């Protein structure tokens, strides 16, 4: 048995206001979340910028999801990632020593490890640490797989990696995984297919999505975890425009696109090589927002 | 909108020294339908269609819908070709000769544009009067059936009820059935077959059904009973036979486990197919003895 | 080893009220020969060999060997099928009726493994005495002839001299000539017939020549003589006219161009394959008038 | 002005766990006595994700070093997927002597054709030496599309071409096709004949740290218009140029040089480790083909 961080978590945004984190901002969109029932919040992973933060401000974001979260429910599973093992072993440290309940740590991007070295690559960082360690499959982002095979071996291998988020659009490897590993914890990390990743005995979800609409990807996980199929069925196929135009450009540039539309930051600042969308994708982004009911502050 | 859906059986054909082992195909659809099979699908891909003429193909589908006539189980005759004419051709036999609908696939290897892919199917639709299935397997033809194309094929022709998907793409599931749920969603991927009834699919076309029918018919029934737990389950524990049996080139490990259970006498293909890798064959023996595969 | 090397043309298969315009179809051969092509290659994939009948295909291989008969102009029959059985009645036919080789396509839709190909092309190759070509085109048969594959068979098989090659693939053509340089490497993507040239390949089978053979056959020439800034120069000048004769699939763009340039009567095709959209109809007109061609 | 011809993308030696910084001067001497034209310190080949700034910015300044007295020219690792390091690199190697700099797209995030122009003309901007793009869609999850390459190249004056490593020579024939004028660099061993046959202007290979004589004459070859000679040599470096890509790189160029006696420990930095046993034998078959040079 492990400890696990599971339910609707938040990939949250991080704004910008004049190039610096706006903390404030950032404090008061955790709290939206909290509100809006959701079960953690993943402070710097992809959606957060995590590669464009330096590792100062990494840290601060993180401080500021625990402090926030503290004396609630909520979990901090803080983004802790790097393609740098020195580097991923460092921030999982500071997460442990500064209350985070559990880290989400992207397979390496750009150097391509085998998986071998993937192994050791997250062996080094679990054994860093005794807080849980999700595993994060993206390849699309980072150009390396996880294999299923490498994902079970970490499970069984290291006591406290606990899962991975998915976010390979492969539903077959969600089957492979749970068929020969049904302890494990397979987070959704592709809004989409929350529903489907649940239906199959995921527990949980890491959601672009919720940063706009917290409540509704909450409600969807809930009914899942509730065995209401037919609920979160509904919700995921409500959802689907809107899941799939949050990527018309890469994520985050979407999301804070809507986030920025509906009032609830105050810049739309991106740092580059991240920037705004065309002025196109910015009348889609405004189009899919006005077909869905947004909670304020 | 008349439709065939539920637990079905993509049927491989036996050969017997080139020829069609025509008994043995016989004796293999009884078997299916006495383990709760609710239709069966004569000369698909898994039928080996490619290899064989027009006349053993009109001749199977003959065999099919004789051996189903007084059973309550379908005949969702595979009917499709890379050529319009052709597709017609046996689209128009199926009809006149009993089968209950037909299954046609995306043409292969001339890569038609999506206005084509539409009037290919507008014209085999317009042709007969029986539900037909659209099937998508891009990885064999080398181009796909779009959501749009799926959506206004469905609701342009009344015959056309749904698609066979075989793409390994769990996204698009979601977005045929979030913008047009009326369409019968039918999984072509025995790996995944619950999530795709999870999400409202309302059957399978599958391969792993010819060794393992009341196994493949039991997940299906408990799927569209909301028994998701029991369809899991048996998804789950089927998990491995699934993949295995495409460890090459369907059907080739079908056959050859149909031929390692006794179910088949020879293992025998029609060139460019053959029997497999022997790595591939002592796999695939293995993982079939995890499994209690019925009789005759 | 006997070979058809140079600059060769996949003639496109015009059409006239659903039939094969055999006096058109004669009448654009001449125009290859009379332009410096060294091979015309009748009913290939640009030559819509999915939607012939197999009397239609056969036809067209007796035009195409007739109109050449008294020049020097060969001619590399298609012969290509997914089913064993069909090729070889092909390339019998294609050997009975006075081609000179045989052009040959990986089977489509089926997926036949390594093992299965190299049976596919043995039976192929021992069926007939004339030079065999093979074709590698994965995006649209699903299927894939590995380098060792090729290179076997060029060697167990006296008459299979080399391989059409339609993947991309500069590396495989690298891996090719460096462990078997006596093959013949064709060019089967017009964008980068150069690339394939200048690494020892000795020829293309051309989608652009239908429109353009003064140009490709220069082009190869040049390349052969060595000439290789010539050849460059050439392929360059080539490469928008090479990329928006697949603004759709082929030969929906080639038949476009051919009939806005006067060379064709009507602008038909077989379902699945159908007319252009507008746009690229228009796109296709813009991008012809940087071009000289020829006429008659 | 341009850095173009046979280039080195150097390996970074460790020895126990530190950078190896007279072993990194020793090979690259080496690779001045071979006939290179240039060598690319802190590259994806010599381990850019796991050094520090700290380090990365040592291993530049020792090449330029080690190169001054020299005409080989040093192209400076600059990239960052953080446009604000990638300009901090780039001012670094400016004001500390290289000639040019190499830049990766950005990886991971996955900047839009837009975000990619303004990094790079936010990049070229920040320094007055030429700067060669660096397109490898297989470990960056982003492409830079040929009208961004070409848009780049007429915009900025001192972006002058791109390392293409991406395995698509309908590419490279598009790219010089519409703008001739630019530099291509082959960043894939195999296909260096293929693309310089086409104009391209020189290669950063992998394979040079072993056997920088060939790869030198390959291009030199190449470059006098010598095709024959050229194409030989890319042919017999065939079998060796693959299996340097038998686990991902440096992970088998690191362990031939070990295995050469050119680098004194097998040693990487995580994520990054020993290949498997049975490539480990793979790979020091295929060295057995090739004469080594020594120092
Ligand atoms: N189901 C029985 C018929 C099999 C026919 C065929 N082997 C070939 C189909 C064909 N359209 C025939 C063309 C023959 C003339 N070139 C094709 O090969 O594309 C196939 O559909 O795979
Ligand atoms: N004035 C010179 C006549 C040359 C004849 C022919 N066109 C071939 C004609 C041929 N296809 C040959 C068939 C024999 C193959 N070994 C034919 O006679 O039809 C050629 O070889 O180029
Ligand atoms: N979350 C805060 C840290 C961000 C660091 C970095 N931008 C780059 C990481 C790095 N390993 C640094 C290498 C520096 C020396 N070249 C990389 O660029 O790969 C990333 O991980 O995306
Ligand atoms: N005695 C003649 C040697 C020449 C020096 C140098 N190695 C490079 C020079 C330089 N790297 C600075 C060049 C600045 C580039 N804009 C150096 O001074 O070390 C070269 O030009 O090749």
């Amino acid at each position: 048995d492990k400890n696990i961080i599971i339910g609707a978590m938040t990939a949250l945004i991080t704004p910008f206001k004049n190039g610096k984190v706006d903390e404030q901002s950032y404090a008061r969109l955790i709290k939206r979340q909290i509100e809006n029932g959701i079960d953690a919040v993943v402070p710097v992973g992809t959606t957060g910028e995590s590669a464009t933060l330096t590792h100062e401000e990494h840290r601060t974001c993180i401080e500021i999801a625990v402090e926030t979260c503290k004396g609630t429910k909520v979990k901090v599973l803080a983004g802790a990632g790097s393609n740098a093992t020195h580097e991923a072993v460092g921030l999982a440290k500071f997460a442990k020593e500064h209350g985070a309940d559990g880290i989400l740590s992207v397979a390496p991007y750009y150097n391509k490890p085998t998986q071998q070295g993937l192994y050791e690559h997250y062996k080094a960082i679990a054994q860093s640490v005794d807080i849980p360690v999700l595993l994060y499959n993206v390849p699309g982002r980072t150009g390396c797989e996880i294999s299923t095979d490498t994902i079970i071996k970490l499970f069984r291998d290291c006591e406290n990696i606990y899962g991975v988020k998915e976010a390979s659009g492969n539903i077959d490897k969600c089957v492979d995984l749970l068929a020969h590993e049904p302890r494990m914890m397979l987070i959704s990390g592709e809004d989409a297919i929350n529903y489907p990743i649940l239906s199959n005995g995921g527990k949980g979800v890491i959601s672009v999505t919720s940063n706009l609409l917290p409540d509704m990807i909450s409600a969807l996980t809930h009914f899942a975890l509730d065995e209401n199929y037919k609920e979160a069925k509904k919700i995921n196929d409500e959802l689907y425009n809107i899941n799939k135009i949050l990527f018309c450009e890469s994520n985050p540039i979407p999301i804070k696109t809507a986030m920025y539309l509906a009032g609830l930051i105050e810049s739309l600042e991106f740092r580059l090589p991240l920037c705004s969308p065309s002025k196109e994708n910015f009348a889609k982004i405004e189009e899919v927002m006005k077909k869905y009911k947004i909670k304020g502050f």
